[PDB]
């Protein structure tokens, strides 16, 4: 309930970044171009990282954790991906989400869990 590393903190995002993709509003369908999906994520994650106050509001528990901050960095690097063009699938956009708090080396799936994927 209180994540201590940051895999956990990511695995909660997870569940919550999911839980807004699949909301009615945002009335996406799988045979949608993938422009428009990316485009949809893409609005998400600039929220996210911009203090959640559009979409994250029923997640504002976890702007408070430690792990926010760094997390939110990284998801601004990627939504500068989404902006440099290295997208042109959501299926890949939602890998690279899904995948952002492993690394190499040492000191079910988004896809699956998202309707219009």
């Amino acid at each position: 309930t209180i994540p201590g590393n940051f895999a956990a903190y990511h695995e909660l995002w997870r569940n919550a970044f999911q839980e807004i993709m699949n909301d009615p509003r945002h009335q996406l369908h799988r045979n949608d171009v993938e422009y428009k999906k990316i485009h949809a994520i893409r609005t998400v994650l600039d929220d996210y990282t911009k203090g959640g106050n559009t979409w994250w509001a029923k997640f504002r528990r976890i702007f408070t954790f430690h792990w926010n901050r760094h997390h939110v960095k990284v998801v601004d690097d990627i939504v500068k991906e989404i902006d440099a063009g290295n997208y042109t699938t959501s299926r890949a956009l939602v890998d690279r989400l899904d995948n952002l708090a492993i690394s190499l080396g040492s000191k079910g799936t988004l896809k699956e869990q998202i309707g219009f994927i």
